């Protein structure tokens, strides 16, 4: 059964968290072969392998086709690098004759397939011809003079002269390709690039090359310890203790299953936070040179989990021209790093210039990549498309999870100088659990919708012709999906349906007098004025009043005491704003921007759909805390502001055509003669953008008295308006994906 399989996967993933160390990463043939080339001198003066275990690994790990590499993941550049270095290692030590022969055959066959249109792997044009030069000196028979191969050698020779002609020798941005630049390196000057663990850019191949030329003891210790840890081989990079923790957390949260791992996540993030630095971070705690990907992932993930981190860490990766780079130790810019840069920018607080710069660079870069470089029919296209089309402030949690389940690749191989696996980060258990859990939670939502449809009938809403499908749309907008908040979602959906009903009532039907009558009835919180309004409005009031009774009875159970006095206020405020709107409309009055917002930021309706539902979540809301989490707290007011203004930009045109003059647009223009509608819309969008960032700041802001679950419900109500009233797919598609179609498991 689903629940049983999910339960054991949760146990298995928790074990993974508990077992986190320096990182789970595959052996690297290219790196292990470089380590295998290293010599030591015996007592008698003869040369022998310094690391015989590494040589033996090479000896024993040739693939069936004669190459070395990752068997199920063939890539031409990877296989050529792995195989050529492996044949070099065996040849140097006069061993593995048969493997050398078959290796040379593979290389010769595949050099004939390397062409000018093949996408070459990072620094391949430097590190590969360096291997060919060595192979040729060892007398290995390969077609070195094929046109494109000669071209690679010539390009490398130009790079060599650039370094030798450089006053300061090898520049930082060539560090990634150190071992391909051996014959021109200044071995004294290069040592300034060494990490505290003795490695060079965490790369065992590069570290072996430095060791070969210098004898440096710290290089030896890094390699010796790494071989011991891996049982006689090495990976392409180590350690990866920061990247692995951050990405495991990020992936789990993104997949929609983070609620199962709260304690494990806190543990992983506490570890990373200890190693967090104003200069950014690299894959591992000992990196001298940090990288954009790990730093951006760090900024986003730590911030998302309430840690205090500064966006200024991003300035470490920005050049004079406002462009970002992945690492000072390389020349190529990695697409994944730019994706994570954009995702980190989603969590900007107000006036964080580094986030502004990050997004201004990353967004065009990603859109350019989607339009020019990425194949439409891939998980990567879908993933990045979602990143830019549904960014954080318009990302509904279940939609985000559902999309990522389809774009998460659980059989992925990473590319740096060569290919490698990180089994914690491309993980079939994580994906399987995400699918099972989504289905289980979905069944819960389906039952909630079943109860809501039953209520739709029994309450009388069906009788008064409330649209059945509107129920599901309000329900979807609740956003806070976790199983423990069923009662809150159900109450929110009932109240939202009445608010939809009320708004239509106030427009299409009610006169001002009838509106005032209805409102006085709300203020009295009784049925004493039902007689003053039309039968249809009476029915509306009665459905609402009955709901209030049922909901308030439930609030007494959860909160431990009567909270009617609190609960009455938002309903009074809401209806009073309705009368104010109508008074202005009949008087043809256009308020100032400030005066407009004072009324319309309330009338948009965040008050009623939040107070009663957040009181059913479970957290204690003390009398003095109501105003700190609900109206008029800053976060609440900011969400309200985003609601009203975003709605205005989307709908003010249609409203004007119906005789409604007051809007954010019209009122700003009245305050500001000379400002066009376009100017007002631009200003309003800036106000909304800032309000969303400010709400984010307020949300993550630590407090000793404000309940975070309640804050989360209010904060995540910002999403529905951003997604529906944004200045492709529609609501029916969202509901299908989230509530109707299960995921094939
Ligand atoms: C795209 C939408 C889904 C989510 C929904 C809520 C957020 C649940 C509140 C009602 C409006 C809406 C925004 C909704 C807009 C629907 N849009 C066609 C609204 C266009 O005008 P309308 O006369 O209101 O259409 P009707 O509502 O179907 O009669
Ligand atoms: C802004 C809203 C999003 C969230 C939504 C739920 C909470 C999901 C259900 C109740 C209605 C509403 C509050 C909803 C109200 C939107 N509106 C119908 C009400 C207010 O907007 P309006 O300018 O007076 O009319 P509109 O332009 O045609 O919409
Ligand atoms: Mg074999
Ligand atoms: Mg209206
Ligand atoms: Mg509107």
């Amino acid at each position: 059964t689903y629940q049983e399989r999910a339960d054991e996967l949760v146990v298995k993933i928790k074990d993974m968290f508990n077992a986190l160390g320096d990182g789970d990463i595959s052996p690297s043939a290219y790196d292990t072969a470089w380590v295998a080339r290293l010599a030591t001198i015996s007592s008698d003066g003869s040369e022998k392998p310094r690391f015989p275990q590494a040589l033996n690994w090479v000896f024993n790990n040739q693939l069936q086709d004669g190459s070395w590499g990752i068997e199920s993941h063939f890539s031409l550049c990877d296989r050529l690098l792995n195989t050529t270095n492996s044949v070099i290692a065996l040849s140097v030590w006069k061993t593995g004759h048969s493997q050398v022969q078959q290796g040379a055959e593979f290389i010769a066959e595949n050099l004939r397939l390397l062409n000018e249109e093949d996408e070459l792997s990072p620094d391949f044009q430097i590190i590969f011809p360096a291997l060919l030069q060595k192979a040729k000196a060892l007398g290995i028979n390969l077609p070195y003079d094929l046109p494109f191969i000669k071209y690679l050698s010539t390009t490398r020779e130009a790079r060599l002269t650039d370094v030798s002609a450089a006053a300061d020798n090898i520049p930082a941005n060539m560090l990634n390709a150190l071992e391909g630049l051996e014959e021109v390196i200044d071995w004294n000057k290069i040592m300034r690039f060494q990490s505290k663990d003795g490695s060079f850019l965490s790369s065992p191949a590069s570290t072996a090359c430095v060791l070969m030329n210098t004898g440096d003891e710290k290089c030896f210790t890094f390699l010796n310890n790494l071989l011991d840890k891996f049982g006689g081989c090495v990976p392409c990079m180590y350690s990866i203790d920061l990247l692995e923790r951050l990405s495991l957390v990020d992936n789990i949260e993104h997949l929609g299953i983070g609620r199962h791992f709260k304690q494990e996540i806190k543990g992983a993030l506490d570890y990373v936070y200890r190693h967090w630095s104003e200069r950014g971070i690299g894959w591992g705690r000992d990196s001298l040179v940090p990288d954009l990907n790990t730093t951006a992932l760090g900024l986003r993930t730590l911030r998302m989990h309430g840690y205090n981190v500064s966006s200024d860490v991003l300035n470490n990766f920005k050049d004079e021209n406002g462009r970002f780079f992945s690492s000072a130790g390389q020349t190529h810019v990695e697409l994944r790093s730019v994706v994570n840069l954009f995702r980190a920018s989603d969590l900007a607080f107000p006036d964080e210039r580094a986030m502004d710069d990050a997004r201004k660079f990353a967004e065009p870069y990603l859109r350019e990549a989607l339009a020019t470089k990425i194949s439409t029919n891939t998980k990567l296209f879908k993933e990045i498309e979602y990143v830019v089309e549904y960014p954080w402030h318009m990302s509904i949690p279940r939609l985000e999870a559902r999309s990522y389940i389809d774009s998460y690749d659980d059989n992925y191989v990473w590319q740096r100088k060569t290919l490698y696996r990180m089994p914690s980060l491309s993980n079939s258990k994580c994906l399987e659990l995400a699918k099972l859990d989504f289905n289980i939670v979905q069944s819960l939502h389906q039952e909630e919708l079943k109860l809501l449809t039953r209520w739709w009938k029994e309450s009388g809403m069906a009788d008064i012709n409330f649209t059945r499908h509107r129920v599901a749309e309000v329900y979807f907008s609740s956003a806070t999906f976790e199983p423990e908040y069923s009662a809150t979602r159900i109450a929110f959906t009932k109240i939202g349906c009445l608010q939809v009903l009320f708004d239509d009532m106030a427009d299409i039907f009610a006169t001002l007098d009838e509106l005032k009558s209805f409102t006085e009835g709300v203020k009295r919180w009784d049925t004493s004025l039902l007689h003053e309004i039309p039968e249809c409005m009476q029915t509306c009031f009665k459905v609402w009043f009955k709901l209030m009774e049922e909901v308030n009875n439930d609030v007494v159970k959860v909160q431990g005491r009567d909270m009617l006095a609190h609960i009455r206020k938002p309903w009074e405020l809401y209806f009073n704003c309705y009368v104010q709107e109508r008074e202005w409309l009949e008087a043809g009055y256009i308020p100032t921007f400030e005066e407009y917002l004072k009324t319309y930021a309330i009338s948009v309706g965040l008050g009623p759909c939040t107070l009663q539902p957040i009181l059913l979540m479970g957290e204690l809301v003390k009398d003095d805390v109501v105003e700190k989490v609900h109206y008029p707290s800053n976060m609440f007011e900011l969400v309200s502001l985003s609601w009203r203004l975003t709605n205005d930009t989307k709908t003010y045109q249609a409203e004007k055509a119906r005789g409604q003059q007051a809007s954010g647009i019209a009122c700003y223009m009245k305050d500001n003669p000379g400002a066009t509608e376009e100017d007002a819309i631009k200003h309003i969008c800036r106000v909304v953008d800032r309000a969303l960032k400010e709400a984010s700041f307020e949300y993550f802001k630590p407090s000793n008295d404000i309940p975070m679950g309640c804050k989360s419900f209010i904060f995540n109500l910002r999403l529905c308006v951003q997604i529906f009233y944004k200045f492709n797919e529609e609501i029916k598609d969202y509901i299908r994906k989230v509530y109707i179609d299960p995921i094939q498991v």
